[PDB]
């Protein structure tokens, strides 16, 4: 427990300009304002929509290997996705020379395309694939994403030697593994500041993150709409604000 | 592996007398003789009455988030839930100077309605609720838990903004926190006895907990109806005993 | 990332006869030639029979705990189930004494049937079943598991408190013990070199004890049909060949 203290934008720019190795830590948050549904109870949830019990657990993707690609396919074809101003805001803050790595849950890729180098992607990403039975890895994009793309026409996708796709994401029963853990870490030990951006709404492998930079004495900063578990337990600061309104602080900065 | 000596009542109470910091390891079996029903396979479990797989895992919430709520509901309202001895020997023990800590599983906050005063709840607690979108937490207690409360009228409850109330302990499929996990860690680490009081039936929290207790060369005293998966393993003592005969030993270190 | 150098099986033996203290770590890559089906998506799936979410999981096992006994007694009856030539071979290395030890997540116990002397069982074993209620232990063997022992005559065994016996292997949802983790570091922190035989397919505990390996700048030979997570990731060396062609390896350092 300690206080957290709630701040304004400009004030947390005050902030970030003394500093030299900003991390950020992001979650569904991050993606909300590019139409992307998040994974938990939030009312904007995916699971309004899909039976969690076999659309995302690895023993329904045993069962029924199709389901989780109805999903990925569906959300890549009927939903607006682009990048937004926070995405801009950020790639402009690694642009300015302070923001030194993004470790996100995110499954969208968003931030990489966004234009920032170092992205820890903790829960996996929905652009590869790997064939499970000879393990061959397959780079994908949004055209092989779509509803009438040649790599969807057929569910499960089938690898050459007769194996089934899995998307290279974390499904629910699955840890994510030590060494991607590790990245996250030692990127954490490094820095002077760390952004938890629009996440930590529930302990999640991101919680633990945070607890981690309390251990190690960092400075927290959270943005975040609402308040969250962190909050008056691990972070130092709160912006209240919307991931969008970064643009606000990369403004600043820039001048 | 190692030899666990079976020991009485009264040799235990001898063991504490020397001590100076003891700390009490708690699972279902300090709560049995109170009526709570256990969560495993014990015979006595909650589990002959609800499907686990609907009723107690994240997936089951975020799909059908009453259900969960019906549990609790109908546990709180028809079940004579009470203090057992045990209990009021492990406060008078706290009273009388041995007893600093209580690490517990338990999600019944008994331990501190019997007046212990630092209690470390592994699994959460029944009496905070949080919502899944603006994060409110609510502090609840026996008579909001009741069927015919205002709070259990519309089942799930329902936050102000319009979000959903999750109960907040540890359903299947959530890990513990990693700074609640260090705060019992943290107790472990200082104290000069281990009390595992109706527990480590199977590997869980509390085995690695007890785990952690051997690498740091603790003394493990293990109170139970029955052996378990810490004996002739971890633990140091057994003592063959329902929790509520532990007064035999507080009333000892009485006079 | 580093770079995973292909070698033969007659260079991998020229390898091994420098050490003096190997590790195998193995999977169910080295169980598939004695017709053990394996438990992921892999074609040659136990899951094409049977499904997951009710009979492979602690929440399935607490429902309907009969349908994991199905699955062993079934496996145990109708699969002619043997040692292989790599079994044989790891034997042998021990003997010639270079293997000191094998973690395994195989449930098999095939390696210690191949008289093997130290085998560190991750994801539990098939011959051990522990009561539900009073933790009683009991040993099996092949002939308890078969379809008409009298062990197996009423499911689920009971033990004779009235307890239901649980098989003593991890289940869906279950974590492994922090102790048993331990011993498989305590084997690995001190070995030259680490076999990875016919595991790896995905992230899961063996992963992360490669991983650990790195950080402890250990030796790592991978030995399987196809590559895997760890290549070009971790390991330092890949020989594409089926356990039962170890032999070769064998016979070499035999003379
Ligand atoms: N546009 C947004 N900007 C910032 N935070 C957001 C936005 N939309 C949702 N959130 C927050 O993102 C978090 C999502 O957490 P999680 O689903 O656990 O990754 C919640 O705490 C929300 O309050
Ligand atoms: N009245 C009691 N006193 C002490 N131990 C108990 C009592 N009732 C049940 N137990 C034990 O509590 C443990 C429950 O373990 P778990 O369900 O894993 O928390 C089991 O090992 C039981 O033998
Ligand atoms: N006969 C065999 N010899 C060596 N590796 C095998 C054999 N059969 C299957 N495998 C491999 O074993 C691994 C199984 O991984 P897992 O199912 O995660 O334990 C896969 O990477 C397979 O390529
Ligand atoms: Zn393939
Ligand atoms: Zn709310
Ligand atoms: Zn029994």
């Amino acid at each position: 427990k300690k206080d957290t203290q709630s701040i304004t934008l400009e004030e947390l720019a005050k902030i970030i300009k003394k500093c030299k190795h900003v991390v950020a830590l992001t979650g569904s948050g991050t993606s909300a304002e590019s139409n992307i549904p998040s994974f938990r109870g939030s009312s904007n949830s995916i699971w309004s929509k899909y039976d969690p019990r076999i659309y995302g657990t690895i023993w329904g993707f045993w069962k029924y290997p199709e389901k989780i690609w109805e999903v990925i396919r569906d959300i890549s074809s009927d939903y607006e996705i682009e990048i937004n101003n926070g995405h801009v805001a950020l790639s402009t803050l690694e642009s300015l020379g302070y923001l030194k790595s993004v470790v996100t849950q995110n499954v969208d890729g968003l931030h990489e395309a966004s234009g920032n180098t170092k992205v820890i992607s903790l829960h996996g990403n929905v652009f590869e694939a790997v064939c499970c039975t000879c393990n061959k890895i397959v780079k994908l994009n949004k055209i092989m994403l779509q509803k009438t793309s040649h790599f969807m026409h057929q569910l499960p996708p089938e690898c050459p030697c007769g194996g089934i796709f899995k998307p290279n994401i974390i499904l629910f029963g699955e840890v994510v593994s030590s060494d991607l853990l590790k990245e996250a870490e030692e990127e954490i030990a490094k820095c002077d500041l760390l952004l938890v951006i629009g996440t930590s709404s529930t302990v999640s492998t991101a919680t633990n993150l945070c607890h981690f930079a309390c251990k190690k004495k960092k400075k927290i900063v959270e943005i975040n709409i609402s308040k969250t578990y962190i909050t008056n337990k691990m972070s130092d600061y709160h912006v209240c604000a919307k991931f969008s309104e970064l643009t606000k602080v990369a403004n600043i900065l820039k001048g």
